[PDB]
């Protein structure tokens, strides 16, 4: 009988209680990264988190920071290898920046082969060193072109060019990528980048936000997660009609979170509840497994609800072999008026909850996530058995997917010194806390996980807040970035895997 | 009778023998910029100068600087007028940057407000101060999305979204803007952005330069030229037919360069220096007053100069109310072989001419204008007398034009600290003796040349070298951009406009 821990202390830390031995013997440990956030501009065109941390500064970082240079994995993809190498990990999720192979953005205006070297070389290497490679096509990074041609997932005009940037990623990767990612988080776009403009593009209502150059925080989310939907589909129809030769597996990544509720003694609280697991994961999951939205999303958001004809529903119903899900944190949900002939409405009113760290009688949900300088009651908090709770629900909703953890992991902040940065006991605490309740949620569930990919492999552009905080298991000095220095975390995470 | 100097010493920083009453009362004095150098991203999308800057960060500059920040004239433009205020300035040029107007590159996909609203404040501000905007519409920083559409100024897409982009200019501005150059310097992209790939987009032929991501250094410099030709054409007839209401002007901007003979009794170099003003000048200027390029030019560059048509030819012909003319150097011209067989041919090799600042005797033409020093044997050297034989053939050749000099200036290192990149002593002397040649030039060959605009009003982001050299009147702190302070160079430019 396996028992986890939930409040500090945490304890599995210690290797003699918890260690990749705990799991399956075939099961998959590594890191995880992106392209925006790693690579650096050299050598590619110009996407859309380019443009928008150049036009809105403010919003890339409180520093103003961008992905320009970053930590150079450009040049230093080596030393990438080599950090993986030292934790003697067995997989890496990196992402192909779509302005690195094809930087004009359509397929036939031309590729960049020296783009396709870059990611050959990259990938030769981790097999080399007996890496299994988990790639994903598109972490937000979109050519800036396709923004500007035709508002990218706005128009259906991205599904087309989407699936000829992955058919070229599976002709020339994927004798040797085994397994691929479609959309990063698909909720996250919809609702950050054409809701609240938090992301690239940065499209919203204008009352929302009015630096937005454009849009509609009602009305786009949902174009947006329609198209990204359809896109997803085509690829993984692509994939597994033309490319069923290299034998190998794809599928979207979800942001998940779990939901509990603000007062779980209140019917309302509980309802918001439920509303959320639909309004979060189902906008998605329902597609996926369906091929309709929930119900509640039906009856809710009315004509703002595209609809999907019947070759549509089935291209996307069953479109995955595998699901990437990232999980970071939980979240109480409560009830919350959803105003939608006020100018400032947004798609995510239409759940009609308000999210909490902390329930109705005053209880914070677990350990410090993330501290908010400029307001204290808006910290984030953690709760490592969310994790335990989604992995459930996916088998019990979800017709028992296959699945992948794709990110995990916790920033320390980008204030304390390189001492400190280094001595990061929280996020040992952080990552041993989730694995503790996965490793439970296998035995007790059966929940067919196969591996575990920690955020991040090393401190990078972090979107939103610049080099503010550090999320990597390895170290980066900004003065110099050319090494990768394992912190206690990482440390731990080699002795963890290699006990 | 005006005497000039052509070597050091100079003495015409003595504002009791040279100043702005030298000139006619009516005479414009200022300073110029160009929005890609001042501005920032802040506000606006991505254009090319981003793109190449961030894709090829070594030849952005020596120090990989570039225009994401530099002097942020988005937010400091009134101290830019504080600055010509303070001059006394009755002129200032600078440039709108496409991309902050519209930001998607074709007018038809929106136009930015605020975009809008910056350039309104500038130009109001600048004429509540006595202060004669002069405005470049292209100086050099394409929207992104149209080099990747369609490769810019290489397809003939380009007119008519040159001439939407304009006629925009036109309609918001033009009912307070007098005076509007078409596109910086037309040599400068067709042989630096398409030939050698020193400057955005960077393409050339794969030989030249293996960085390249495309490109023909033999045929895309007269492609692109022809299209500049057209574009700048079409602009100037939709500004004549449809804003002569606006009382205004507009013109080309050239770069200009004097050549002398290596050898000036040697009648091959005598040739090559005949040719250099055919193949650096009329290759824009012929068209420009007689709608044909040179004959020496059809001769030699055969099937790659590409043909006008009838129509094409008349839009062309005559195609400037005026012609600002940029002037920094002179070069010595001597034979050299045209290999068009060679795969590293570029166009530039065309005008069957080697160009340098030292002559066969050993003679080095004028005071040190740019030190290099990866390689001193590449030093430029400048020559006063240059900005007299130009304008004078100007008017011989170019059928009597009026002229307004639009850049002139010269550097000063990087690499020096504050206290002595203030006392830019070589700066007064460069302004001063070409003022002096300029106004000789005016009352000994009767020139129409009604204004002058040094080169630059701040230290900015410099096209090729980052931050490691100052071209400003005006010093600005790298560390703290907010401050304009007038450099001995500023201040005696102030005391020779008001004497
Ligand atoms: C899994 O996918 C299944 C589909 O493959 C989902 O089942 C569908 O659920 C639909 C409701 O979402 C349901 O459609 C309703 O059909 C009513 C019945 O119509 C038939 O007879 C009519 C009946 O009187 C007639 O007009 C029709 O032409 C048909 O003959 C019907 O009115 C409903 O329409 C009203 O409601 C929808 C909002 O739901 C409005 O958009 C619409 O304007 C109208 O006001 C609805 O019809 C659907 O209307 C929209 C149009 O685009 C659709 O094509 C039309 O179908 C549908 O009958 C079933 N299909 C079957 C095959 O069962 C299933 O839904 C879950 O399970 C069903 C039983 C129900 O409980 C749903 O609430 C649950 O979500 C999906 N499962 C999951 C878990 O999502
Ligand atoms: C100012 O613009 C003026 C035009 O408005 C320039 O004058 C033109 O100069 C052209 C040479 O560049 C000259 O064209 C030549 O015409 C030859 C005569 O053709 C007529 O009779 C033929 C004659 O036997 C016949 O085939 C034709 O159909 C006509 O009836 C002719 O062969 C020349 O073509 C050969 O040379 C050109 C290269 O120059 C090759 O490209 C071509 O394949 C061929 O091998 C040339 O014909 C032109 O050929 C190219 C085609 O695209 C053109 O349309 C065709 O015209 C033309 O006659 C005159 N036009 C007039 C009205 O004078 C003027 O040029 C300068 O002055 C002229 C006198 C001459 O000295 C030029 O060298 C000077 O540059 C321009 N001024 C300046 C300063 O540039
Ligand atoms: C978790 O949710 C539960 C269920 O909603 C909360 O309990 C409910 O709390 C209500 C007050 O918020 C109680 O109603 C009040 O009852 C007294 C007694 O008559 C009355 O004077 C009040 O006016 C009020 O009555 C309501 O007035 C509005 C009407 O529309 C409604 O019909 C009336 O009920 C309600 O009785 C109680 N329900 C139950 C089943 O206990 C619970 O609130 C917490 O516990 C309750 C017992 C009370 O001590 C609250 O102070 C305390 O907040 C909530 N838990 C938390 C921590 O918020
Ligand atoms: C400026 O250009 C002028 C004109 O080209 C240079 O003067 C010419 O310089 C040539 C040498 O580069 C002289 O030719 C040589 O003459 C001696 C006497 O016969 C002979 O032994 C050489 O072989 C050579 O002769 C040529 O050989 C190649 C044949 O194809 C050609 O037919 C022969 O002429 C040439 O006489 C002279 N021309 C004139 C009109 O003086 C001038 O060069 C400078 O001055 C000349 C006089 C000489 O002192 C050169 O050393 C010196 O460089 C050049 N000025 C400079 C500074 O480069
Ligand atoms: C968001 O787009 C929607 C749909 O075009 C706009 O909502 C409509 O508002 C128009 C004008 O009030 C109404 O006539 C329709 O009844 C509304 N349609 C629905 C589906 O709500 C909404 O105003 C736009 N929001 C913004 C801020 O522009
Ligand atoms: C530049 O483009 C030109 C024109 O397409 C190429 O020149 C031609 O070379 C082809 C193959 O040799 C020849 O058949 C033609 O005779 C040439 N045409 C002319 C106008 O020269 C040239 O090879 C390309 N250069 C590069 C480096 O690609
Ligand atoms: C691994 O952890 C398990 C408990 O899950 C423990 O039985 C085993 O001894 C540990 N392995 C090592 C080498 O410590
Ligand atoms: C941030 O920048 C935008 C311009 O993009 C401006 O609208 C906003 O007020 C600035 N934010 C703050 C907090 O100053
Ligand atoms: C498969 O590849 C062929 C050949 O390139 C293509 O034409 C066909 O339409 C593709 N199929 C998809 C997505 O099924
Ligand atoms: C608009 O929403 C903001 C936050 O969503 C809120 O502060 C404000 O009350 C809302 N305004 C109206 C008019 O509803
Ligand atoms: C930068 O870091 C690398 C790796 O530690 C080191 O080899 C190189 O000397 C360092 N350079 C400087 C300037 O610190
Ligand atoms: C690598 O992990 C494998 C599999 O558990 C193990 O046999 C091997 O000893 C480990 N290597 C190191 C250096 O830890
Ligand atoms: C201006 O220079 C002229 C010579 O060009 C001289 O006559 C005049 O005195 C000078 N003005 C002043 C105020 O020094
Ligand atoms: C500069 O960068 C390019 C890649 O854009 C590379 O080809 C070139 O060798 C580098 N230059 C030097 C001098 O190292
Ligand atoms: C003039 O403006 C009208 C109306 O917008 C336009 O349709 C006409 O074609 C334009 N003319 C040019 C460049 O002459
Ligand atoms: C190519 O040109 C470069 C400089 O233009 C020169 O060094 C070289 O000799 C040329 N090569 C050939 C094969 O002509
Ligand atoms: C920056 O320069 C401006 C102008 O001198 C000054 O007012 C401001 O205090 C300076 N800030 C710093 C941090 O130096
Ligand atoms: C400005 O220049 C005008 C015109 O020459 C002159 O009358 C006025 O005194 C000058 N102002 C200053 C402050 O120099
Ligand atoms: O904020 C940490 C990380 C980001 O760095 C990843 O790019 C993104 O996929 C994500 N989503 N939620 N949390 N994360
Ligand atoms: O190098 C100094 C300046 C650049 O800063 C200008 O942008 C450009 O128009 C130019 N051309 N020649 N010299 N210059
Ligand atoms: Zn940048």
């Amino acid at each position: 009988e396996i028992t986890c821990q939930e409040n500090l202390p945490f304890t599995c830390g210690n290797t003699d209680a918890l260690n990749s031995s705990s799991f399956s013997s075939d099961f998959i440990f590594g890191v995880a990264s992106s392209a925006y956030q790693i690579e650096g501009t050299i050598g590619r065109g110009l996407n859309i988190w380019d443009g928008f941390t150049h036009r809105y500064p403010n919003k890339s970082g409180p520093d103003h920071g961008n992905g320009d240079t970053t930590c150079d994995s450009f040049s230093y993809w080596q030393k990438d290898i080599d950090v993986l190498d030292e934790l003697n990990a067995t997989g890496y999720r990196f992402s192909i920046a779509w302005s690195r192979i094809i930087p004009r953005g359509k397929r036939s205006r031309g590729v960049n082969e020296k783009g396709i070297d870059y990611y050959h070389g990259l990938i030769s290497g981790l097999i080399k060193k007996g890496i299994t490679p988990f790639v994903t096509l598109f972490h937000w990074d979109l050519p800036q072109t396709l923004q500007d041609e035709y508002e990218g997932f706005l128009d259906p005009q991205i599904i087309d060019d989407f699936k000829d940037y992955a058919d070229l990623c599976f002709e020339e990767f994927g004798d040797s990528v085994k397994y691929w990612l479609t959309i990063n988080q698909l909720y996250s776009v919809p609702t950050r980048g054409y809701g609240s403009a938090l992301d690239a593009p940065g499209r919203c209502s204008p009352t929302v936000d009015p630096s937005c150059y454009a849009g509609n925080s009602s009305t786009e989310p949902y174009i947006v997660a329609h198209h990204q939907l359809l896109a997803h589909a085509k690829v993984v129809d692509l994939y597994r009609k033309n490319y069923t030769h290299q034998g190998g597996k794809i599928g979207p990544t979800m942001i998940t979170r779990w939901f509990l509720p603000y007062n779980d003694t209140d019917r309302h609280s509980i309802a918001a509840t439920e509303r959320m697991k639909e309004f979060f994961l189902g906008w998605f999951m329902g597609p996926l497994t369906n091929g309709t939205y929930p119900q509640i999303m039906i009856d809710t958001v009315g004509e703002r609800l595209p609809s999907f004809s019947p070759e549509e529903s089935n291209l996307v119903k069953g479109s995955y072999d595998f699901l990437g899900l990232n999980y970071y944190f939980t979240q109480y949900a409560q009830p919350s008026p959803n105003p939608v002939n006020s100018t400032n409405h947004t798609a995510m009113m239409d759940a009609g909850a308000k999210l909490t760290y902390i329930n109705a009688s005053g209880h914070y949900i677990g350990p410090l996530f993330e501290k908010d300088k400029a307001d204290s009651t808006d910290n984030i908090y953690y709760y490592p058995k969310g994790i335990y709770s989604v992995m459930d629900y996916f088998k019990n909703k979800y017709y028992n997917p296959l699945i992948y953890v794709t990110e995990n992991g916790i920033s320390t902040p980008g204030d304390e010194n390189r001492n400190q940065s280094m001595l990061d006991y929280t996020r040992i605490d952080y990552l041993c806390s989730h694995l503790c309740f996965l490793n439970k949620v296998i035995k007790e569930k059966d929940v067919n996980v196969k591996g575990y990919l920690a955020w991040a492999l090393g401190d990078n552009y972090e979107f939103n807040k610049g080099f503010t905080v550090r999320f990597g298991l390895s170290y980066i000095d900004w003065n110099n970035v050319t090494d990768r220095d394992l912190k206690k975390s990482g440390q731990w995470y080699q002795s963890f895997i290699s006990p």
